[PDB]
């Protein structure tokens, strides 16, 4: 399975209980009683998400400016309001609100969190979680067109690290190698399972996920209130080219 690209927005807790309801999350489950020890993991998954602290972390870890207060109020004295335009204000604001940008340290230590809150360690096994964990880095800092492949994730880690899983052709303890073939493939299905229907929409919902230039630079990420603001100003900045290249071209 591919790993989805990080590029309003559902609360991951209704996104993680469309896709059990509407999707299956692997073809490679032994039997029904493997499928239901994963499925065990997900309604655990579902209440955790339900009950998990966004704002309270995001104070925390990804804090809003502080200038927001300011910010907010300046762009509130072009939107509300003005009769005439004023590029150089927009200038000076614009570019004080690119500034915002939330480190990828900040995002990943908020990120993991999340995940270590909500996702149970023994859905992955203990060690393979701390493997999956680590490499949540890398994935925030991932550029457009950039991604991880499923082997970046499982070539660190160890299906006998996972305690859940059903042998049912009793190949475990004497033929390890066959053992292991199969169940990476569920293992993988894990990882991307995570990645696409938790990790994908944790960020989404907490964050606006934008370039600072054109499309493959730098990827940033900003609270969604600080881009509440961009938004704001390019309402009214489009709001003008719909007055001075219409009124003026007459
Ligand atoms: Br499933
Ligand atoms: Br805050
Ligand atoms: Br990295
Ligand atoms: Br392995
Ligand atoms: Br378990
Ligand atoms: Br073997
Ligand atoms: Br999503």
């Amino acid at each position: 399975k591919v790993i989805q690209e990080k590029l309003k927005p559902d609360h991951p807790q209704t996104i993680i209980k469309k896709t059990l309801l509407k999707e299956y999350q692997s073809k490679n489950f032994s039997c029904q009683e493997e499928r239901d020890l994963f499925l065990e993991f997900t309604e655990k998954i579902v209440q955790n998400f339900h009950n998990i602290n966004f704002n309270y972390l995001l104070k925390k870890f990804c804090k809003l400016p502080e200038n927001y207060q300011s910010l907010k109020s300046q762009v509130k004295q072009i939107v509300q309001s003005e009769n005439k335009a004023n590029q150089q204000s927009c200038e000076n604001l614009f570019n004080s609100l690119y500034d915002t940008e939330i480190s990828y340290k900040q995002i990943t230590n908020f990120l993991r969190q999340i995940i270590q809150n909500c996702v149970p360690n023994q859905l992955l096994g203990k060690k393979n979680f701390k493997v999956f964990l680590e490499k949540l880095y890398e994935f925030v800092q991932m550029k457009r067109f950039e991604n991880q492949k499923v082997l970046d994730y499982i070539c660190f880690m160890d299906v006998f690290d996972v305690e859940w899983f059903v042998d049912l052709k009793n190949q475990k303890f004497t033929q390890k190698r066959k053992y292991i073939s199969d169940k990476r493939k569920i293992l993988g299905d894990l990882i991307v399972f995570i990645i696409n229907k938790i990790v994908i929409p944790v960020l989404r919902y907490n964050f606006y996920i934008t370039e600072k230039h054109k499309e493959g630079s730098q990827i940033f990420y900003y609270r969604k209130p600080i881009w509440k603001l961009v938004s704001k100003l390019t309402i009214v900045k489009l709001e003008e080219e719909n007055l001075e290249k219409v009124e003026e071209k007459l």
